[PDB]
């Protein structure tokens, strides 16, 4: 289904940021919270014991790990092994941190001591380039796909960690560095706090610096807070004093230009993300087909049939990928070309014609893999070729449909065209609740109408372009 | 009577601090809510009703000031007319700013918007400079006596006053100055932070910049912090917390080399600022006496007598102040260059010779008023003069008597000398409460031995010098 409509906002502008590869990531000890690892209260709680105090009645932890480095005349030797222990343990990734290595995103800051991040965007086969000292910044690793800027510091080097009152006070003289730089991207990139709190000394200090600097043309930036829920024992006035001073911390937020989307639950985020990564998935279709006949329309009826199907598509800012099937790569060339030109850029049209001969059907599964794997959407045109002197029906695109329903893809079966793509057509049909989840009364209506053969070519186009449209958004 | 160890060290070393003019006071809101000002909180509290918060509850009244702006659009009127009718209202000065006055410190700082310092250096007839503005750092009262820096505005400014957190955030850039000034206060001068809770943001970045620039070589600053005392309605455990909470509290106060004295009680503060002072005040003498005859000593012995006895003040670093009295005088200032030369500080010997002639009788009274008024200690030998031929009574030794008594100075007649000392020395132990309150057997043992006849020339002197050390600490 679909969410509020501020959230709906948040992700049509994110997406919009995202695909410009202007936004940045910007994680704090919350989002590793739902990992596994216990909260950073829990672990100062034998060291609240230690020096006499209580973590639950204690709101500064800060001051908290301060005052047991003064009771050890400034000695860090537990906070140190007990941050080493618990942030260096073996724990499975979340789906956030998968889903933010999927995202096109190519700067993450992180308060976070783990390397979650990191391991998220290695599990993706992207290079990713942490940096969490200073002499860091001047080295740029060749090839990165993203920079996670640890501006805390990393667990394996529990000594340089902020946790205490004097790693604050000493980090702008410090890491001054790191400042500027998030100084820097503070102005120059779209920001989505995820998992923060807004209450670390260091963010409040660069944020204040920004304001002052930029004062009200400041960059907007987008944050994900979730609302207070009443506690299982609590009065009413006190949660609604909760919720007030909630309200108000979020509205001091957007002082710096920091919009701020309530959150009902913490599994939203998931919600929001993949909503984010979807509106960029499906972007890019890819029209499979080869027709050596073209069913109730003639040949030329046909060829103007798929060309003004791949200008509208190209014209609505979609990303269109083509095997140069026999029958239809042509014609989407053309499409592409006329719409184009009234050069090609790389991310419009992408061709991968499939190589002719014994040699070249070895490698063909990998290549349509490939190929499938690029794009987001699958539009299925008729698909029957010549064999043998006769139209035989052409199991590739059976083969690509495969291949698409196995990497989760959106499958728009043409049934209009004829041929596989009609039986591709009946097959989702038969159950619409396995491909299309979730489905509303207007897609079952447009897909119902896919195999409506009495449509003329602009009513079909129409029919195609708007299930894909209802498809991204 | 007497405090603590802790507290008399600490008198000795501000004492001495203060006497070589390198003392300053960081005075904060505190040190005005004993004159009938209400709190802070107390003025916020129909801006948090406002707004749907509520004071008693909150604990950070910044941004409780910040979230009213923020739903205001950013306008500071209802606050900056709470704070002008509030901190102008006309309250009659506390002991405490009375005896800051009285004290030669010549640098307060102060984060109160009240103009009780300054009236109270005016009451004293001092020139005090405030600064409160950038722009009247860079001019200089002439022949000023102390300087007020008022670092975070004046009532009778009340737009430019720092209360809320804009006003901090952007603190380190528009008053820049006064941060530098500061940050070269604390580590040029000795601080005393009296009232003051050490929240400040503004006092916690200057410390920590300090911190940052001198490491362990910091200069050491005094505090002065009520011990938390246990709520009328309340648990022994939850009381035992904020206990060791202060202490830790005030642990991590001497990282910025701030040494914190406990103090049981509020007036606590007044008997130490009187403690200070009389330190100070009681550390100049004034040798009254005129003598023609020596009593039962030859003219000579007396006269090594006088002679030794000033010569002995002078080594025990005391001030002189001598109206060039018949027959004390000269061997008052025969000791005094016998000690120093073994030129004249302006300080160790003041001489005042009382002008004959009927023209300069009428401005002896007013000379004798002002040559004591800067003692604090009165010493009284013999007291006789030469009239008519006879040895009369010389009622100008009564007179500064009384002119000492009426100033509160404490009155030492050494009855040993006679005549009108003696008379004074049976008056002073007829009522010796009077006089000396709250009287030791050590000092009515000394009082009773400074009429013992029978003492040679060193024992008298070491008498009277043991009494004058015991009345000035
Ligand atoms: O300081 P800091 O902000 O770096 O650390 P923190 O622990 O103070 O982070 C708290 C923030 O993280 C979020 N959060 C907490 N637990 C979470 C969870 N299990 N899943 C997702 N988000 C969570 C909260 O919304 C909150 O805003
Ligand atoms: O912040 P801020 O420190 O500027 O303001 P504040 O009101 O927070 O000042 C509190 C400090 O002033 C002292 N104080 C409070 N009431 C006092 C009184 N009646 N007499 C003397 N001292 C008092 C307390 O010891 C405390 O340390
Ligand atoms: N002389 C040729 N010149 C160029 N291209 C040719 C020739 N001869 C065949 N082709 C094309 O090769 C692909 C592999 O051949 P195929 O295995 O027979 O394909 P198919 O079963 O028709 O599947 C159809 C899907 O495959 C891809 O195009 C097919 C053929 O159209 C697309 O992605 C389709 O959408
Ligand atoms: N030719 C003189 N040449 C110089 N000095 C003289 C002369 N003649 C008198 N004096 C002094 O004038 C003061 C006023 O005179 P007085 O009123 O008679 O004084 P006093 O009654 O003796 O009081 C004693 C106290 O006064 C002051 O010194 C007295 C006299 O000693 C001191 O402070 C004493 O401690």
């Amino acid at each position: 289904m679909k969410m509020n409509p501020i959230v709906e906002l948040f992700i049509k502008d994110f997406t919009k940021e995202v695909m410009e590869e202007n936004a940045a990531i910007f994680a704090g000890a919350g989002l590793s919270m739902s990992v596994g690892y216990v909260s950073w209260a829990k672990l100062l709680e034998p060291i609240a014991q230690e020096i006499g105090l209580d973590v639950n009645k204690e709101n500064d932890l800060v001051s908290l790990a301060q005052y047991y480095c003064n009771e050890n005349q400034g000695n860090r030797g537990r906070i140190n092994q007990i941050i080493l222990d618990e942030f260096s343990r073996k724990v499975d990734l979340t789906e956030n941190h998968k889903i933010l290595a999927r995202l096109p995103i190519h700067t993450y800051w992180t308060t976070a001591y783990d390397r979650l991040i990191e391991k998220a965007l290695e599990e993706e086969n992207k290079i990713a380039d942490v940096k969490y000292t200073v002499k860091q910044l001047a080295t740029t690793k060749v090839k990165r796909d993203a920079v996670v800027y640890k501006m805390h510091g990393d667990v394996e080097h529990p000594s340089e960690a902020v946790l205490i009152k004097d790693d604050y006070e000493k980090y702008s003289i410090k890491m001054d560095p790191y400042i500027k730089a998030l100084s820097g991207d503070l102005v120059s990139k779209t920001f989505l706090f995820v998992g923060f709190s807004f209450t670390d000394p260091n963010l409040d200090y660069i944020l204040s610096r920004v304001r002052s600097a930029y004062e009200r043309d400041q960059r907007r930036h987008y944050c994900l807070i979730k609302k207070e829920e009443r506690r299982p024992d609590e009065l009413e006035a006190d949660f609604e004093y909760r919720v007030r001073k909630q309200e108000l911390f979020i509205s001091d937020l957007s002082r710096f230009n920091i919009k701020t989307i309530v959150l009902n639950n913490y599994n939203e985020i998931t919600e929001i993300l993949q909503r984010i990564e979807n509106n960029i998935k499906t972007k890019t279709v890819f029209l499979s087909g080869s027709a050596v006949e073209y069913n109730h329309w003639e040949t030329e009826h046909a060829e103007q049939f798929i060309h003004q199907l791949s200008k509208e598509l190209i014209r609505k800012d979609f990303n269109i990928v083509s095997g140069f099937g026999l029958g239809v790569g042509s014609f989407v060339i053309n499409g592409v070309l006329e719409e184009l030109y009234m050069t090609i850029d790389d991310d419009r049209l992408i061709l991968r014609p499939f190589p002719q001969g014994k040699k070249g059907e070895e490698q063909w599964d990998k290549y349509r893999r490939d190929m499938i794997t690029r794009t987001g959407v699958s539009i299925f045109l008729y698909g029957n070729k010549i064999d043998k002197g006769q139209v035989v029906k052409a199991k590739g695109v059976q083969s690509e449909f495969n291949i698409s329903f196995e990497q989760n893809n959106y499958v728009v079966p043409v049934g209009a065209t004829g041929y596989i793509a009609k039986d591709l057509w009946n097959k989702v049909n038969e159950e619409f609740e396995t491909y299309y989840p979730g489905a509303d009364a207007r897609m079952k209506k447009l897909f119902g109408e896919l195999n409506n053969e009495a449509l003329s070519i602009e009513e079909l186009i129409n029919t195609i372009i708007e299930f894909v449209e209802i498809l991204s958004n």
